[PDB]
């Protein structure tokens, strides 16, 4: 308990970051207090809280949360905080709506007594941020922002750095968002992680992590980047003899390490753990709750590869059901919350939970990828709510990067998931030694082109069926999307897709190379379009079904407008 106290509680200072701000802005609060409590982090001990109402009478209650101040230097290779001040107390809030709010601070310690403030007002005006995160009403398979416009994401798992810490994040992610690039996940945890919380214990959190943290969100906005953060990792409940990069024997959860459990299976169950996981949620709503740039709550990186000493189907639904129940309670501003699994099909008994807004899919496969992404996408529709292929790569070794330097893996699999009904992209590992060292973004950027004008909302788009190709000297394939107004396709060649050792393909369109009839009605006007080069190559009025294809090398996209 390094940050106890043991005076009579008291408030001894409060500032306010602005008085005036903007829609979805963050408003910050900091509070000196002296007080009893042996553990800042537990809000039995002190909880500090935000009371807020906007002129309409809705009120928001946002738990307060314990901070250190840093300043971030670089010693050679590795990232060093040096604390400034003493620790202290913030409310961190974002104003859904324009207009006055009131709001008063409060604060309770152990021995029951409490305080509080005067009542403030702060004003808030229209701003250009778009809301939050949310599941479409209109079309189950996408998000949209609470303003109404899309969220598609497109990017990359970007789940620790180096040594270097947040000085990485500084090169990675203004790369990842010129280049189209509006999404990232990290991770909070195992303990060695750049942003873990839990890092020597379960009970209170690594203030210079949690720091870390709000660098990165605070770059994410400034770059208008979402990011699914992710709680917990399946190797914290992995023993040493199971291997896939155990942790257990060095995780803070372990009684031998100084927390409460004897064994992983405990972890569902356990009641002091279940206490301190819920203050740990607490703690993250207190911290990151108010960003729009959080896009979703993802409690584990593939809970089924736990131990299987630990992981009791039953056990883990209910674990799922009440965490989510107890974080939308507390969450002012109900982020999306999902979870995920190592096993390609996911685990029904889960995915179907209703506190999960939304189901991914984590797939490594080498052999004929394409066809099992669509067909794992097409699976998962029987949820009725958004799929992200959360994690995708070859089934390598880790060896993508030098079987793969072009990244045409990673092209594949992008244009295969958002044209057959994904929310998004599928999202590559290897950030760090794959996507930027051989300046993969361009890939991104082709895509994101292609397909930001379209409202995916409202298209109704079907995976695409009805098709006839004609085509003689070659094996292609399509991957489509059949909406009102668009027809989207993603042709390759069955013979060169799969192949990784050329180099960047072309296409020759004043030459054809076969046909493909679809099931609509003329006229039509079709767009030929290069996917590595990100441009438009041809465009072609027609007023029969027959879409002629031009000759390519790998594949080709085609944008098909209905008139």
């Amino acid at each position: 308990s390094r940050y106890k106290d043991n005076r009579p509680l008291n408030i001894l200072g409060i500032d306010i970051s602005k008085m005036e701000l903007g829609r979805y802005n963050l408003f910050e609060v900091s509070i000196f207090l002296q007080g009893s409590y042996l553990n800042p982090f537990d809000p039995q001990e002190i909880d500090v809280e935000g009371i807020f109402e906007d002129q309409y009478g809705n009120q928001y209650r946002v738990p307060g949360f314990f901070y250190q101040e840093y300043k971030r230097e670089l010693k050679n290779d590795y990232e060093y905080l040096v604390p400034v001040g003493d620790p202290y107390f913030k409310i961190r809030f974002s104003p859904i709506n324009i207009g006055s709010y009131k709001f008063f601070i409060k604060v309770k310690d152990k021995t029951g007594r409490e305080v509080s403030s005067d009542k403030y007002t702060i004003y808030v005006k229209e701003s250009e941020k778009p809301g939050y995160i949310r599941v479409s009403e209109k079309n189950w398979r996408y998000f949209k922002f609470d303003n109404g416009r899309q969220f598609l994401p497109i990017g990359a798992n970007i789940c620790w750095a180096t040594s270097k810490g947040t000085y990485d994040y500084d090169v990675w992610l203004p790369k990842c968002a010129e280049n189209g690039g509006n999404y990232f996940r990290v991770w909070l945890g195992p303990s060695w992680a750049t942003f873990a919380l839990e890092r020597e214990s379960v009970k209170e959190y690594d203030l210079k992590n949690a720091w870390k943290l709000d660098y990165v969100l605070n770059l994410a906005e400034k770059l208008n980047m979402y990011i699914m953060f992710c709680f917990d990792s399946y190797n914290e409940l992995r023993y040493q003899k199971e291997g896939a990069y155990p942790y257990w024997e060095h995780t803070p959860h372990y009684e031998k390490n100084g927390g409460p459990l004897k064994e992983p299976k405990d972890f569902w169950t356990n009641n002091e753990m279940i206490k301190y996981y819920k203050n740990k949620l607490r703690y993250i709503v207190a911290r990151y709750g108010y960003s729009t740039n959080v896009f979703a709550w993802e409690f584990w990186n593939q809970v089924d590869i736990i131990s299987p000493t630990a992981f009791v189907i039953g056990e883990v639904k209910k674990w799922h059901e009440d965490m989510a129940k107890y974080l939308n309670s507390i969450d002012p501003w109900k982020h999306l919350i999902t979870t995920s699994f190592a096993f390609s099909p996911g685990k029904p008994e889960i995915d179907s939970i209703s506190g999960l807004n939304f189901v991914q899919t984590h797939i490594y496969k080498s052999n004929r990828y394409i066809d099992a992404l669509l067909s794992l996408i097409a699976y998962k529709e029987k949820y009725r709510k958004p799929h992200l292929v959360g994690e995708f790569g070859l089934d390598a070794g880790g060896n993508d990067l030098w079987v793969d330097p072009n990244g045409y893996v990673i092209h594949n699999a992008i244009w295969t998931t958002i044209l057959s009904g994904a929310s998004g992209t599928a999202m590559s590992w290897w950030w760090d030694n794959h996507i930027h060292p051989n300046n993969l973004y361009f890939h991104y950027r082709a895509l994101a082109d292609f397909v930001k004008d379209i409202n995916f909302l409202e298209e109704k788009f079907e995976r695409l069926t009805n098709y006839k190709f004609n085509v003689y000297n070659r094996e292609i394939k399509v991957i489509g999307l059949q909406g009102k107004k668009y027809i989207l396709l993603w042709l390759y060649n069955a013979k060169e897709a799969y192949q990784y050792k050329k180099d960047i393909p072309n296409m020759d369109s004043s030459k054809f190379l076969g046909s493909i009839e679809l099931l609509i009605k003329p006229p039509i006007k079709v767009i030929y379009y290069d996917t590595y080069r990100g441009e438009k190559i041809k465009e072609l009025d027609l007023d029969k079904n027959v879409i002629p294809i031009i000759e390519f090398e790998r594949d080709l996209a085609i944008k098909i407008e209905l008139l």
